[PDB]
């Protein structure tokens, strides 16, 4: 049923982010850095050879050009300048795609990029016609809500199709929107609230969000962070199924 | 008969280097940047759709992680290094030569990347494959020498044709290479000099090097820089044929 | 009476900003780049040399690290990293300014960071307290509006002096705001508009905003774009005194 | 008698390198980086914070500007580059040092700048004249060798104290110089290795240099490093003394 993703090749020259080699045997969807916010063109290339490896699905994860902040700041680019970076990181990583005779095969926006899209209209078509400029019928994942009906009208406008993606270890505002990470408990650190979390969304059942009251989800997509330690060792919930 | 090509879209963001709206029209060949050394990606579409609207083939136009540098210092990477940030920014040009209907039509390495793989067979190796990777077909631009028999050989094992450049406004020392920039007289800034160089080249006639000594040359594409305003100010030597 | 200032140090690597050779000569005061958006190593050097030849006032003109947006584009820092960021940034001008026998005579923040301050107490704060961590009596460039309250009070709390900036070719939103330059007409490109709008600010008389409406203020400090072409050749506004 | 030195504060945003908690109460001097091969602005506030709290002497760090080959590739700079560039840095650390009651108390230059200028004149009176330019009598830190004749008179010069270091976990050629990370057995990895090494250096006994061919070498200061994990597990090798 639902596809677990997971933001991976996200290492930078001598510097190592996550656990790459553990977590992706696990998960169906490897969203690999573009050298924007991670990713240098090395650590790319062996993001690639491991998804190869392993029958995993590659996703192009483009950000701002933001390095010190890991992508995780908003910028306030224009919609020219997003769309732009946006290409350029998706063919960089296609490029190491090709050589091992695959392709990307959707893109899901990393950081403040892919918040920033859940309440800008001019940003998300910037990033819609990116993809579909790149090449027919590549998706996009975006945020999994309540009601998805503005992202639904504006992907059919620039005929791109659209992945929902829920998070089993970031906490929920009741609005939908997840908990910005500039305040405590934006992550779960308690594995079984990740489990817990995560078959609430799987089973499209009512989870508590974070002041515990119930926020209902359902979702194509399973977001869990290789960067987060307990959703590491806590990630054979792949078993759980 | 010889082709003119011209290092352009090597702005970067407010920043502008070059002329490339007047290089444009009078050149064959567009050597464009890739972000490494400059060409931030809407510079990039831009340097794009310019040569897309006057029918001007593009090169990528690679070189070494120095944005300060103007990737013109040579940096000791290893050859695994250099195979990937050449795919890496292949791909990320070629991304917008496809959005407008083209695609990258050869690779010409930019500063001391460029100059580095007239000494090191492990490089130029690296770079080659780089290329094979990409697509089948897709040449390299490399430095026209009397003997050009070092690369002609490792071109065959990877399969990548070579187009053999000469400069116009370079100074040359006797043994074929470029005069390092980090050393008076290494640019042409005398006019005349400049189209002599040029049409010697371009007729396989005998020219003064740096030290006012003849060297012969013939090559299937001659580069004039944008950067350099003289060159610049002369390049109506297009007529000149 | 009033003080001429001027962003200069702006260049990077090989490309040039501005005209710092002609302006420099005219103003009062040099805002020069520390790296972030602007102004590598080199560039600093070279900026600080020329001031400290034509008796000119340096001041440190720190911005978010983002040299392809030109430190002009907001990106969501804390107050942590901004604070520490203006340190780095006073610190590594100032050396180049004591190995000349002066010093950084003030701080004016760049592009997104100097309008981001107008609106958020706790960034000014942080701004702020890395003046005074850095030297005692080291002044605070901010924007002049009708009623400086909010930033006295904040001044005064942390022990700072404030120097207030009004801009003789940027155009006034009539909550005395700056015009956003994501929209035209936000940079006066008539030299007329210029001079004039320059010396109301000059006389504290009235000048007209974004709308041809009238706004007051009254200034320590004229800031004049070298970026901007006709406010270079019209800078010889020095002589109108 | 000898002291322990220790290349920290070389995390980078998001990314954490070495483990600087445990390794700063081990040594009495933090080379700390200094944003350009590592280190930004946040992290240098914490080192600097972490080697104040233990009594740690601090050093500039400083690199050529390559985040992505972590400072240990060769870049072809100019003097005048190398200059400026490391003034920039020493002045950025500088001013957190300041800040917290303490000042940089010598500089050590990172990876390849470091072994740079153990071959090249013209770098290292570019570097010793950046540290005089700085403040009057702070030392830099070079690599001892059987004969230091070369370093002592530029040093002398330039009227710069000098800080002799040797390395333990580092295999030196018998020419003096260390192996090339390039290069298998280049660092070592057996604890008991390291420890011999070490305390023949502390001893000015011979030990066997990468051949297993014996060297001598005396030192003021011995460098360990936090991102070798042997060389980390095994760092309570002060109580050997």
């Amino acid at each position: 049923r639902i596809l677990l993703n997971c933001d991976m090749g996200e290492s930078f020259g001598a510097w190592r982010m996550g656990d790459d080699v553990h977590s992706m045997p696990l998960v169906d969807q490897a969203n690999l850095a573009c050298g924007f916010h991670a990713g240098d063109p090395l650590t790319m290339r062996r993001a690639v050879e491991l998804a190869v490896r392993h029958g995993v699905s590659i996703g192009a994860h483009p950000a701002y050009p933001d390095l010190s902040g890991f992508g995780r700041r908003s910028l306030a680019c224009s919609a020219e300048e997003v769309h732009a970076m946006v290409l350029y990181q998706i063919g960089a990583l296609d490029a190491f795609c090709r050589s091992l005779g695959t392709q990307v095969a959707y893109v899901k926006p990393h950081g403040a990029l892919y918040n920033d899209l859940v309440g800008d209209d001019e940003l998300l078509r910037a990033v819609l016609d990116a993809c579909a400029a790149y090449r027919k019928g590549l998706p996009l994942m975006v945020l999994a809500l309540a009601d998805n009906g503005r992202e639904l009208e504006l992907a059919d406008e620039a005929d791109v199709p659209l992945l929902f993606e829920a998070f089993a270890d970031r906490a929920y505002l009741p609005d939908g929107r997840l908990a910005p990470r500039r305040l405590g408990g934006a992550v779960h650190h308690d594995p079984q609230r990740i489990i817990e979390q995560a078959l609430a969304i799987a089973r499209g059942e009512a989870f508590p969000d974070y002041d515990g009251n119930p926020l209902r989800l359902t979702a194509d997509s399973l977001c869990v962070h290789g960067d987060n330690p307990q959703s590491l060792a806590v990630l054979r919930r792949l078993r759980a199924a």
